[PDB]
């Protein structure tokens, strides 16, 4: 299949992309606009990018907001209580139906790579069973990674170490954790030691809910980064949230950055989720509660944005559109400078792909899989400013989604 | 013209809206999802609302981002510097062309009511002249209100008082102000006294940029509210921004609220603008810098949301879509409760209309102007969740915008 008149990120020239056998066969700069022969897609000067990535979402909990009760306080902790209640009625088929519906939303907005956390603090591991099957069933739309996520703690929940182990042995791709939620500081530390041992023993990736709390004493990130560094696993390890970093002592944080850089770990921020869940224990002034995204990025540290929740016990909105999350993140993290906006798509594509260790299975380069979108915009700035629609989504060389370009009529002239 | 099968806000019932001679002739409850007759518009269970309002925007500065230099710090103060530079080459034609294009964006997203601030710290009053003209020219799309806004201060700029007076004489609807930017506290206070005298003498509305700064000592709001209360002009008065309130001592703020309630003034918050401009002088933790929107609303005080800027020396983004602003404000102000979401369109429709004193010229009631939208959603919650598109905009009983319903194909 041929795509002509396509823009590529941060370049002026138009390109033709030749897709064959499910991979990108050739990419070639054109002289100017050209005409689509039969069986050629004309991108019409629109941007072609690799697919959006959703590197952190809770598909087991998606679409359960209000069941059986609402999170009245809007806090992380009440959300956990509400989820605990909903867990009483989770079945594999219930999980499957909700997850597939949310996957449809992600697909509608150009997401082809998803990393989902699944709560394994449930002796039945019902949601895990369902999502391991969804991974197979939904492969025509997405590549799904599954994180074994001990929502109620590893050290603090009955048989927590055993449940994490079962989940990894069943084939969860990523080992999770929640050290700030363990009952004591010492158990928070030992949970990190366990999960890293587990990840290393089974050769899995790591993605830990790390310091998702406004307490400036929540410093489990240093433990994770140092284990990553010592074990030589940096690239395989992601720290999600790190909200407490947004409240750290600045002298400590400056020291910390040396280790963060040295460890080579990745960071995920969920700005719409954290703006909603953080700052709840302040009066006024009210902190933003988001990690230091701009600063990590300027230090050469890989950071990206994620939606986290869609209509679940923690977050009542969500429609699958990662560009809305990008917009929120640039605002809250003070990244609306000219240079930030010229490359802002990094934070929902390339950086996220690096966090998920997609390697050569991602990106527009000859020889890589033919997975791409055509966006209704010419560049990064216009993409975020207009919240550009995904006009075409192509997966394994096939068109899986097509939108018409919006047309507004003015009947009164 | 007849619209059938329309949802109205916060009800499950279906309605027919009958429009004649530019007004809403009849609103009738239906007993079913009806088959449409040849002439009728079938809303198909979609929500009909009065138009979105943009109660605070700077049209004179719109689409000037980067001219002649960028706001590198992303601060309110550098923004004023860059604007001062851009103002050096502002002309009426320049203002008119940019303002019309942004008005086009606002129209595209269902905005029919707009209050623009115009910088009158300019002895040529170029932008004001242009916008007074645009108010008439663009009346087929929007009802525009103009605020005489002394960007560089009243007491603090050469002939500031005389320029404010001249701007009002020329026909500005609203008297503006910027007390926290005056050079001393005492001059901030005197500027409020002057601007209230000016508004009261010429019978104009008031809308002040009030305490747009993270300084907890910035307390001009109390002076503004007290003057409003004493003069009996609360309903005519609006305080825009009030970012400092998000940093006030809490005992003081609790006391202040009694005055805010008694004064009857309105509040406008610009969440995307403030999240961008505020908190710049903190390290960590970093404050939100937005006023106490949820608290004002719970105290029965009228508050609403606005875009503030579209691609200007203060804010590099913007596309005219007020629903994105609503989204931002609900998140940043911690108003994502179930109850909040069920009525969240208040903050970009009814509340804003109240701030602009639109009265019976606004709202879906018999006898009122046939100005309304059909949104691609059934209720407030879905409208903000999906960022619902405006499918139809009707003004004075005529369709002025039509969008196709989006249809995704899956091959
Ligand atoms: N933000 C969240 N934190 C958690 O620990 N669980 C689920 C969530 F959505
Ligand atoms: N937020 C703003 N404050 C001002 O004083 N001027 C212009 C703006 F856009
Ligand atoms: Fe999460
Ligand atoms: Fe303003």
């Amino acid at each position: 299949m041929k795509i002509i008149n396509a823009r590529l990120r941060r370049q002026e020239a138009l390109f033709t992309l030749d897709l064959q056998d499910g991979i990108i066969h050739r990419i070639t700069a054109q002289a100017a606009m050209q005409t689509a022969d039969a069986g050629a897609i004309d991108a019409q000067g629109r941007l072609a990018i690799p697919p959006f990535v959703e590197p952190h979402i809770h598909l087991d909990a998606t679409l359960t907001a209000g069941e059986p009760e609402w999170n009245r306080s809007g806090t992380l902790f009440e959300g956990i209580t509400r989820w605990s209640q909903r867990k009483a009625s989770i079945t594999p088929e219930d999980t499957r139906q909700r997850a597939l519906k949310t996957i449809g939303m992600l697909r509608d907005f150009g997401v082809q790579h998803v990393r989902t956390h699944v709560d394994v603090t449930d002796p039945s591991l019902a949601a895990l069973q369902a999502l391991l099957a969804v991974k197979q069933e939904a492969a025509d739309l997405i590549d799904l990674q599954i994180v074994a996520f001990p929502q109620e703690g590893i050290e603090s929940y009955p048989n927590g170490r055993e449940l994490m182990t079962r989940a990894i042995e069943m084939g969860a791709d990523v080992v999770g954790g929640i050290p700030h939620y363990e009952n004591t500081r010492d158990k928070g530390v030992s949970s990190v030691m366990f999960l890293m041992d587990l990840a290393q023993r089974y050769g899995r990736l790591v993605d830990v809910h790390c310091d998702e709390i406004d307490d400036p004493q929540s410093r489990f990130l240093e433990v994770l980064a140092e284990e990553a560094r010592v074990r030589g696993m940096g690239a395989q390890v992601t720290a999600s949230h790190t909200c407490a970093m947004g409240s750290y002592d600045n002298a400590y944080c400056s020291k910390l950055f040396r280790l963060l850089k040295a460890s080579g770990i990745n960071f995920i921020s969920c700005p719409t989720e954290s703006i909603h869940l953080q700052g709840r224990f302040d009066s006024w002034p009210k902190r933003r509660g988001v990690t230091r995204v701009a600063e990590l990025d300027r230090a050469g540290i890989n950071v990206c944005f994620a939606q986290d929740s869609i209509q679940d016990p923690w977050y009542p909105l969500g429609n699958g559109n990662i560009l809305r999350i990008l917009d929120a993140g640039l605002h809250i993290c003070h990244m609306l400078g000219y240079d930030d906006l010229q490359r802002c798509l990094d934070f929902v594509t390339d950086n996220s792909a690096r966090a998920l260790c997609l390697g050569d299975n991602y990106g527009l380069a000859e020889g890589r899989p033919a997975n791409l979108l055509i966006l209704d915009a010419e560049n990064d700035y216009e993409a975020v400013r207009r919240q550009a629609r995904v006009l075409t989504s192509i997966r394994h060389g096939k068109v899986i989604l097509q939108r018409e370009v919006e047309h507004i009529r003015y009947p009164a002239n």
